[PDB]
């Protein structure tokens, strides 16, 4: 037994725990991985991806890079037939998939800080070429304005910690100090966090941070990180299970949403 | 062309970081890649990812996973006459390999707390079921002992955030107060930063830190951690170049030592 696995690069946290849960659950099965790692940018280089590991004769192909519904369908189409399963994508898009639920990542994340009393709100986003960055920023648009709140700004980064440490010092040397901040995830919150503390300001007390992922190095920031989990381990494991079941007709045929929690630290306070 | 690679966790992010640097190098060679995951603890474990490997019909292995004299020998025996190349062994072994100097790496950490005008060091190693985590503290005792002191205290954690948290803690609730701690990789390093900040202590100015690895996230931890540079893209990116060349008989046969440095931020100040 053998899948291939397209993925963004392992060098990203994300990707990398996705991965080894995907590798622990196939062993677990008892079916080989081949991995292929997209050349990144584009539905080209990830069609090149799922045409190589075709090569290896895999029969299960599970698609973890960010595609938009247009691209993910272009994919799709290149699997000839083999069962493929989809990571990173909208849950609107007619394929096969297994994402978490942006909507409520976005939202438990914009009523946290509500609920403390901030209305003074900046967003940094994940580099918005990815659709998992986009579908986030969409949501804390979405629940800032059905809380009647316009952030003060809002930024972009690409999932690391210096992006974050940049994006926040432009910010607040440009004299825009939040009172509040929803990041894109845990590493550029990291880089927030660092910004906002040089700066001469306390995380949480002068300003809140919210992060994403929860990853295990969050909960030993300086504060711990208060953040939305999003359990890439039972994500990887249930993406083996299903393309399995996909591979042998007993599954099903369409999008599953994986739930995300609050994980409440020491990095959000009332204003 | 295929090559198969047996990986200690990629949930790890040194190991992540390697596997990710091969699977790009493979993929501009022109190679696909069949990854095992090991199930951890164990040369049998290792010797079992290796059979269903080679059950792939690869050419070529790298074994990305702890293996102590006796067992990499073993597992090299496994690999059935398949060029197969070590990433994390001693380079005393008498196998094809290619590690990081812990030499260098350990030396380097210990002669900058000296230089500072440190006395009182605490260690932090690694688990010691890993042959990196061993090298790594016998090198640190090698080169302290060199100049003539003799750490107040040394403890074990598992590579994460969390248990550099919890034995620094327990250091310092034991009224163990060092002025410097050699901590064996930079996630353990963040937790011990934690420790220290949240017992009320300020990291670099009362106690230093030295991490290893530098990590992405390393330069936006608060403060900045000086550490060792483990560059682990070279690393991967030359396993694959090195186990081509041996599959064609045009490499070598034995190890390469690659080089590390210092990189000094803001956790180390004299005492």
């Amino acid at each position: 037994l053998l899948i291939g696995v397209a993925t963004s690069s392992l060098a990203l946290h994300a990707p990398s725990q996705i991965v080894a849960a995907i590798l622990s659950r196939a062993d677990q099965l008892g079916a080989s991985v081949v991995v292929s790692m997209v050349e990144r940018s584009g539905v080209e280089a990830c069609k090149t991806a799922v045409h190589n590991l075709l090569a290896q004769r895999v029969s299960g192909l599970i698609i973890n890079y960010p595609l938009d519904d247009q691209d993910a369908i272009a994919v799709e189409a290149a699997c000839t037939n083999v069962p493929a399963l989809f990571l990173d994508v909208s849950d609107q898009t007619p394929i096969n998939s297994i994402i978490f639920s942006h909507e409520d990542g976005t939202r438990l994340g914009v009523e946290h800080l509500v609920a403390l009393g901030h209305q003074q709100i900046a967003l940094l986003a994940g580099p918005l070429s990815s659709v998992s960055a986009r579908l986030r920023l969409a949501g804390w648009h979405k629940y800032l304005t059905r809380n009647q709140i316009q952030p003060i700004a809002e930024r972009e980064g690409d999932w690391s910690a210096m992006s974050g440490f940049q994006q926040t010092m432009q910010m607040l040397n440009e004299g825009i100090v939040p009172t509040a901040m929803l990041v894109a995830n845990d590493q550029m919150a990291l880089g927030a966090m660092r910004a906002i503390t040089e700066s001469g300001l306390r995380v949480g007390a002068d300003i809140s941070v919210v992060g994403y992922d929860d990853t295990e190095d969050s909960s030993c920031y300086i504060p711990p990180l208060t953040t939305i989990k999003q359990d890439f381990r039972l994500l990887g494991q249930t993406s083996v299970d299903r393309l399995l079941q996909l591979s042998q007709g007993q599954a099903v045929k369409g999008n599953q949403l994986l739930p995300v929690s609050l994980v409440k630290r020491k990095t959000t306070l009332a204003p």
